[PDB]
RNA sequence: ACUGAAACUGUAGUAGAACCAAUCGGGGUCGUCAAUA
């Protein structure tokens, strides 16, 4: 068998930049992060981090409901996650572009 | 004198912290000008 899935939830929407955003890079701060197709995107390793950062916060660094939702490696109960987090290309609106600051 | 079979290199990890695009500057005011014959 599998991993028992009793409902899987597709959670989708629109996340929208509500200041400027910057999420960095391999190649001073100038190399924003980009797709194989050099597309702006945010990685869903980034959004995870944020996501579950959040929630460690929330959970006052309950790291068992943490580990229970984002998996963990160690714990020989857990591995894998049970969100995942998809890449997200970025659609910057039209007549708009990369600023510098 | 007879091919082993079957097995996901995966699992967890925010490219980020810090840094004021800033410092100085009255939109102001008076003596000539020209070189020959």
């Amino acid at each position: 068998m599998a991993r028992k899935v009793t409902t899987r939830w597709k959670i989708t929407g629109t996340l929208i930049a509500e200041t400027p955003l910057h999420i960095g890079g391999v190649g001073t701060d100038l190399a924003l992060a980009v797709n194989g197709a050099g597309e702006y995107y945010v990685p869903g390793t980034s959004l995870a981090g944020a996501l579950r950062g959040w929630m460690t916060q929330l959970l006052n660094n309950d790291e068992s409901q943490i580990k229970d939702l984002w998996g963990d490696h160690l714990d020989a109960k857990r591995g894998a996650s049970f969100v995942i987090v998809d890449d997200a290309v970025i659609h910057i609106p039209n007549n708009a572009d990369v600023e510098i600051r």
